[PDB]
């Protein structure tokens, strides 16, 4: 009767339904909430089998999306192909929801799933959209209706950057990958999100005020932003997975051995790889560094670990760093003491894991929103160093990524640099704790839910 139901719908990907199975996590600490998770997919092996719990409070449902290979082609925007995804499984969630026996009494969209808006409508639930990166990227969304209409030609050609009001001016080598290409499906399908927001019954952003006080302040308040808006903006972060158990780590029981804060962290992910060419540098410049690393690789992208990498590359640093091939528990990893610096393609949730524990950063960005964040996480809040050129433009040769590495390990301006990140751990865990402006925004949030039912 008291308890709400709340529903949380995730894109394809497990790097969008880990940020969901994360916010569920959070409403229901402190809230009395069912979650459940409405998780679209896509096609794969016999995993077509498409944490479920005890007393029924967080259920994973699988929605299976209809198939879009007849509306794209090989040059379509991974952008394009998520938004026709979502659109086309629009029948498919109408009757996922529609057959639930406990109807929803509020539902949360990430941010691909913007198109759901309708469904809702039409059932009467209460409607909120999840960003989960920077309020940043979030007012330069909402705002790009109104750069559309005052710009000519490309975003990508200006010679001055890009006015946001009440926000940090964005240079335009930085900008979000939609907006790199003005006759692109995804430029005209990213202008479209952009108005979706303001239809929603709020905005939830995975971040906390003070990390950004005058975007946050800038979305409440601004004149020229609030014609825009009109709904309100639950800044509710950083929020991440916690750290687990797991059944032999290889690189946490190497990390053991060395010395505090004295390891580079090198990953990026899932979301991206190197070229052949990036790769070798990055080898070499981390080989030249004489400096301790752990480094996840996968084999590159030019459009057994030794064979793209420098001959007896391995061989040579055996006794200073550690390869990984695919994969790492990387919350974990961030999370050792021997731990003191990140390369990162600074996707939001690995620069959160890395900020919430305090682990300085050489911002890396490849795509989506990446240099945008990298932007801030070095000249706007100096916990970071990108290389001169984004990556993304020019080449990262050796030597560079050998003093960008010797900078933050070695010298004092990299102990610095990690004094801010250490800065921002914390101001993030006051945020989070009781009483914190993320956990109200969240009591926030659950207050404009039940007032509406």
């Amino acid at each position: 009767s008291s308890q709400l139901h709340v529903a949380i719908v995730s894109s394809p990907g497990m790097g969008h339904l880990i940020p969901v199975l994360v916010l569920g996590n959070r409403l229901a600490t402190h809230h009395n909430i069912k979650i459940t998770i409405l998780a679209i997919t896509t096609t794969s092996s016999s995993a077509e089998t498409e944490l479920t719990n005890e007393e029924k409070t967080i259920e994973i449902i699988p929605v299976p999306s209809v198939d879009i290979s007849h509306l794209i082609n090989s040059s379509t925007k991974i952008f394009t192909q998520l938004r026709l995804l979502v659109r086309e499984a629009l029948p498919k969630i109408h009757s996922t929801i529609a057959s639930m026996t406990h109807r929803p009494d509020a539902l949360i969209v990430d941010i691909f799933c913007t198109q759901i808006l309708p469904i809702a409508e039409e059932f009467n639930i209460s409607k909120y959209t999840y960003h989960p990166t920077t309020a940043w990227t979030l007012a330069l969304a909402i705002y790009c209706q109104v750069f559309d209409k005052e710009i000519e030609g490309e975003y990508v050609e200006l010679k001055e950057p890009l006015k946001i009001p009440g926000c940090k001016a964005l240079r335009p080598d930085d900008v979000v990958d939609p907006l790199l290409d003005r006759s692109d499906q995804q430029y005209e399908e990213y202008v479209k999100l952009g108005k979706e927001y303001t239809d929603f019954d709020g905005i939830l952003i995975n971040t906390w005020e003070d990390l950004e006080p005058e975007t946050i302040n800038a979305l409440r308040y601004n004149e020229k932003l609030r014609l825009l808006l009109k709904v309100p903006v639950f800044p509710i972060g950083p929020l991440r997975r916690k750290v687990e158990t797991t059944l032999n780590d290889e690189v946490i029981q190497w990390l053991d051995k060395q010395n505090n804060e004295s390891v580079l962290f090198v990953s990026f992910g899932s979301g991206g790889t190197l070229s052949t060419k990036q790769m070798t540098e990055l080898a070499w410049g981390l080989e030249l560094s004489q400096q301790k690393f752990v480094w996840v690789v996968r084999p590159p992208s030019d459009g057994d670990m030794s064979e793209y990498l420098p001959e007896g590359f391995l061989t040579r640093t055996k006794d200073m760093g550690l390869v990984v091939p695919m994969w790492a528990n990387q919350v974990e990893i961030l999370s050792h003491s021997s731990v003191g610096g990140f390369l990162t393609h600074c996707g939001w949730n690995s620069t959160v894991e890395s900020l919430t524990n305090g682990v300085p950063m050489i911002a890396w960005p490849l795509h989506a929103e990446q240099k945008m964040n990298a932007a801030m996480l070095t000249e706007e809040l100096g916990v970071a160093i990108r290389p001169a050129v984004l990556p993304t433009k020019k080449l990262v040769k050796r030597e560079e990524i050998q003093g960008m590495v010797r900078i933050l390990m070695q010298t004092k301006e990299g102990k610095r640099i990690k004094e801010k990140a250490k800065k921002l751990k914390k101001s993030a865990e006051n945020a989070l704790s009781d009483g914190g402006s993320s956990y109200n925004s969240i009591c926030e949030l659950v207050k404009d839910i039940r007032s509406r039912e």
